[PDB]
């Protein structure tokens, strides 16, 4: 129109787009500073980096940009593009994008007395401390810090609005308990000039329903079954195999577990020290598992069953554990030559005698401890899944 | 041409790119707004990200750039580059690409009356909720906003155009069902004025032929092999190693399933319940298994048969499937020392015995949890695949 | 020199690089377009792109930039770079690069009578559609469209000219059939004017000695081991675990195959009903294994074969294949006890009989189950490879 | 203001930003040049790039930016962006990235006497040597070498400031030491002038209790489990499956952390020499499994122990190891079948005699080689873990 | 400084950057191209890609650029950046980046003559055919081509230095055998100008160290264990699994040894010939296992021990090896009663001959092979190894 064409000519002309706008060049400028979180793309464990979409919101005045509305009926508002006006330079701290900046430069929305109005998306990528210690049952805090790069006190101060929240897509990982800001002031020593930042802390929630699904009951139910080689008979010769499958079984979740785990050492993780324990138990097993296999295939007359043992096993086990203890001239040549016969059989029968007493006794064992390692799977894994914090509330929000 | 030369030279005489050419500054401006599907080229389910290939379409009226043909009697259309020429700034909300905007600037052709248009391409990466819920016989929409970022409803009416599918290149694994548009106003807390969008949103089906002939039936036949554990002798050493390398088959499938699926915790997979549900079944197998091998080995003259497991087993159970039982002092010292060898091959008889009735009591119980087992498998994975709606159409589409 | 710099003088002084370089404005231009292909770097089957190395070949003639050799001695042709004259907007339809455009931008050489020559060179990356019926026989056909994407048919007068291959470098894995081209205008629904555009197509064919060497070979090796398990013999309890062992590696080794193929669910692939096959075969020959193992640890005295299963297996079977089946008072008393001996001696004997007997029929099983066996897997191999069109080419060409 | 608008519109009077800032030309123009470190973002072991985030500290004097204060009473510093005046043109050498520059030009501050800072961001990819002889234990020495890239030494005049780490942030995984730098010129092949550069060295040392969890104790807990084969009886067939399983086991381990190494061939890893000495043992066990099964199995009336073996093993290993070492007309005709029937038994027991001394001499290798290997297993593992020489550092560091 | 100012004012007036700076506009501009090899960033086979750092290096004569010295006292050289002076566009022919042109835009030294230096930096990532017949054993010649895009014989001559080594970083995997370059001319049929080009050749050796310690040595080790099962007797019931397992981990091997080599066509490498020969000797093993464990577990009444396998085996074979080969009424009743069992006694014994001989020919057999399959995988292994050229070099220059 006649009356933008007017305008627009007139607000460029002196123009000096390195120029601060303000009336006196001794005060500072007011510039308000905002956040419009819209969601959460991707948190990545590995290489410690987030990555969010924002709308960040800057607002000032211009002292030179303003016109009567009277004389320009038509026209209320005018725009501009990136280069043409100041615009602070306000940039976030902690970035991890290879170029140093993420925003899109859109337009600068200009009202008739003044007003600027800055509103540039993008997909920031951030690096944030993220602590696996009480992983999956996890709570971050990611810090995302702005400020002006060059401009100091004196000049361009900083002022804080409240994050809006509102169209914030939820994730399907991750809760958002919420983003508080805070506005804080450095002091060079330089100088007497406040320096102004804001700082905005993430604090979000995993839920914890995909871990549990896939990681934690599967490896549960994978221990539990490695307890079934106390039950097996020994003449099956099946003992060795189950426990090693079973650990080789272990070995495979533990790499999975660990292609998403980051190399940090600043602590255990839970289910780093879970897996551990879970390991070390069907070693245990599998240890059991050979002296028992040792106590059965006992030769019958290589050596006599210690009198210690036999009082440990034989009788105060059996007590405790229940279980009831198993069980002419050619004439006189014939006479000899079955009588051989006979004591050989006699022999025979006190050496499978003998060899029941040490089958009894491999059973004794494979009993008693196939209770002890049940009861120390179940304690070690109940602490271990309690001692982390907020499980509870994790559990009852996911689960249920 | 001179006519060209001329025309090129007038019609940018006193043009101001960053002027809305309206002839009343206080009437809108009708931008008409499109879309033109080419390819869907990506569907990242476990990053939400959406990639196609559409050809944006806008078109509005030029107040100044018009001119009389007779006066240039060749020229009838002109091109301006970016940069020259006002367009709007109509963006994506959705865009999950590093630089926000993703479309290569093009020419803008314009009437010899003044309607000018716009077609620049370009491949957009968008940020869509992919529900997981029933893959893979799942059906997806995928939501694309577009709208003008700097300019408000009173200065232009973004108005909805049909989408274009006729140049639509059919894709291997998503079959479209449709896109239609919708045009909605918004209010935002940056300030007072409506802001306009169009939104498309592309709704896809997919194939389920090839993740139904890699996926579902070898896990229907590992399970089903896994069934022959009961049909095995217990007299062979193999029907644990059977067991556990079946486990491990279906462990390695559950591996390759979940490198594949988001980390959501919003649903349970109907994949996931099946694999759950075989894991289950072929775990209790196992447990079975171990039951009646340590059933086949039961030593003898260590405990009695209990009347109850003797009446449920080999009377009642033994009825049902129709499965029978199996089935001169010289001479008085002789006397006496035969007559010991016919009492212990007596007494080796019975126990023999004894022993056939454990081993019938076993082969019973594994007859028995064989069919039991058949049963609840052909259920379970009958009731989990038909559970899925649009299963029968799916089945249909891609098989019949 | 001197006169050079007046020459560039004289040529930019007026010029328009906006208009269309043409004497007559209602006439068009005529732009030879042609390609020059380089190299083919990648050909990706998971995400459908083709990536190629090429230059771009256009030429057209200028009216303006005209000039007499005689008043310029020295210089007889002007390079100018981009954005000062000129240039057809040329841009590659079917791009599945972020930029839609990859050419490198360089400088045009001009003639001393108005001709322009463009060769850009640029890394091109491309969505064609891949054909995964045949693989690894298979032949792909893969396009690319060129052309104006905002000068008409009555503005652009585009020409296709045959390609160059003079300098292509051949490809370790892709070779090379033709590359023709096909010049043909459309209407799109944008506007009322037809669109010429120029179309290659870019034929090659797979050589499949890497392919055969690494996928094929090795499972008609382990295939044929595991034909081996019918001739172990069933008192060495290893048939079961060298079934399932090669049945785990061959799932292994599917599950690793499909990694390198794209999604698609419009046909069944040559190498997915190879490995079906191949997985139903080994599984019929577990089962078969199964039931030879029942058959052998039969319990005597616990029903005899039918007489159908006797002269179908003892009789007809064994000839078939030419197998010869195996096979006072005190002398009173002592009397009793011998014959009592005696008699448990021959009841042992005719049980021992019996089980040979079930032994020899298991045999009879194992070694007809071998021979099907071996023809089916001969048969369906052969079938299965033989199928694919094109394979006879392709052997002859790479193996011999 | 009036007065920053007249100082901006002053300052840049006949200004040229390609001229070096001096007084006098003759003279070098000396700028000072130092870093700030703020966290280190990946170190990549298999591509040897190191990545870091620091913001580089460049500042110099200009003759011409010079004003009177008491003339411009309000503006004290002037900002300008990149072109509008001269800046050094500061390289990284050794550059890692696509872009030969990564820093984000940012404005420049000047004095009210003409003093220039500028303190450009950027996240910087460089390759350095990396030394995985002692891995993980192991220090790392990085370079990071800047420098003018045209400016010579009679024109700039480059001078080291000490680096700044005060905001530096803990990285988990690496623990920093230091960063030094020195400033040196040498002389290239293109000219005659010396280019001086400033090069910094980042010393950093890998906490190590992460790998030492995760990567060490499951090895030396399979290496320990791999020592039961020797304690289980012959009798069980378990022997041989249980090592080959553990050989499995540790296969995999050494293919994933091969995987995570370089492929560089100037050394033998610590963790390299520790998996070839666990393989090795581990085969060396199996080797000794397979000669103890093979005695085991000796066929009575097949052959005879040699004298050598018999002094060898059943007296002076069995005194070593204390193990006990275990071990009318019808009469006639009916006496000779008796004779011949106890005849047939004597020779069974003295084979029976043979057979046992056999397995006796079979376990006392075993307990033999069990010790042996013990004694080797612990030896080996101590002297490959203790040769690192910041062993004891680690151990007292990371797991202290 | 006033004096460079005011050179800086006269040397850009009248100056244009699209002009050669020729003082004869027919007389050839002589440029001088070389270039400096500073780094081997990466070499990827599988993409065919060679990434390095390399400095470029021009050279040519500016004419209007000089000045009179003693005119300017202080001012001896001046710098333009990119766009202000004419610069020649030497590419790259043969570049594999996204863009084509991978260097960095510094700055161009012209001293007081007109002499102009140009040394750009950048990271190449160019396409060169990599041979990976002899893999590890590997000697590399990758090429450079570099020349003017739109320059002929009449404007550029080309001409050649030879590059500069003397900043090379050793790479910790390939060795630097040299780079030579060769300055070839192209004539074509239009014109008779000489079309200068500068190639320069890259040949690299790989050092085998690493490769031959993680690929190498294991496989000879694991094919050494292979051979124990022909030394296990059989009658411990492992040889099956023993083979099996070994074959399994070799194709583990073999597969993930083919993920990190290329797809091609034009030879069999090495190492995949050496994998398969060890895979069919382990094929070949299990076969021969099944064959000795056939004859093992032959029953006595199945048939009798054909002459010629009596004949070879029992004794030709046998001698050869040295094996030893092993070696009133009542009383009627009363002895028909113990006839019967003495008879049945002998034919027990009787019976139990041919199983003893059917044993002993089971493990000639098995000595038999042993003895071959020795001699076998070494003459393989040695051949395939010694068969590649330079292996001695290779071993010289690595291991020793
Ligand atoms: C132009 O836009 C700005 C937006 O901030 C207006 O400033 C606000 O105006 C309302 C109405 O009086 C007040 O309630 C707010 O307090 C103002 N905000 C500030 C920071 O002052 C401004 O008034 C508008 N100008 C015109 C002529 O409409
Ligand atoms: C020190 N610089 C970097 C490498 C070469 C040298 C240089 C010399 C002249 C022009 N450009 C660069």
């Amino acid at each position: 129109g006649e009356f933008q064409r007017k305008l627009y000519k007139e607000l460029v002309k002196n123009y000096n787009p390195l120029e601060r706008p303000v009336a006196n060049d001794s005060q500072p400028l007011t510039v308000y500073f905002s956040l419009s979180l819209l969601q959460i793309m991707d948190v990545d464990e590995k290489n410690q980096v987030l990555t969010t979409n924002i709308w960040l919101q800057m607002s000032w005045t211009d002292h030179y940009l303003q016109w009567n509305v009277s004389e320009y009926p038509g026209v209320k508002t005018v725009r501009f593009p990136d280069g043409q006006i100041w615009k602070p330079d306000i940039l976030l701290y902690n970035s991890a994008d290879e170029r140093f900046d993420a925003t899109f430069h859109t337009n600068v929305l200009v009202n008739s007395s003044g007003h600027c109005q800055y509103l540039p998306p993008g997909i920031f990528k951030s690096s944030c401390y993220i602590d696996v210690r009480w992983f999956p049952f996890d709570v971050q805090h990611c810090k995302l810090k702005f400020g002006s790069w060059s401009y100091g006190g004196w000049s361009l101060d900083l002022q804080m609005q409240e994050a809006d929240i509102s169209g914030y897509i939820p994730n399907g990982e991750w809760d958002l308990v919420g983003i508080p800001g805070k506005r804080s002031e450095r002091f060079y020593e330089c100088c007497k000039e406040p320096y102004p930042d804001v700082t905005f802390t993430v604090t979000m929630r995993r839920r914890t329903l995909y871990y549990g699904l896939n990681l934690l009951i599967p490896c549960v139910l994978i221990s539990a079954l490695a307890l079934l080689v106390f039950l097996l008979p020994a003449d099956s010769g099946e003992k060795i195999s189950l426990g090693i499958t079973v650990l080789l079984s272990l070995t495979v979740f533990m790499l999975l577990v660990a292609e998403i785990m980051p190399a940090t050492s600043d602590s255990v993780p839970l289910i780093a020290q879970y897996f551990a324990s879970t390991m070390i138990i069907v070693g245990l097993s599998v240890v059991v598992t050979v002296i028992v296999l040792q106590y059965h295939h006992h030769d019958p007359d290589g050596g006599k069953m210690p009198k210690w043992t036999r009082v440990i096993l034989l009788n105060w086990c059996a007590w405790f554990l229940r279980m009831k203890r198993p069980g002419d001239p050619d004439l006189a040549k014939i006479l000899e030559e079955v009588r051989y016969i006979a004591n050989r059989f006699r022999c025979q029968d006190e050496s499978e005698a003998v060899c029941s007493e040490w089958k009894f006794a491999a059973c004794v064992v494979d009993r008693l401890c196939l209770m002890a390692f049940s009861v120390f799977t179940i304690i070690c894994t109940i602490g271990i899944l309690m001692s982390a914090p907020n499980f509870v509330e994790a559990v009852s929000k996911d689960f249920a």
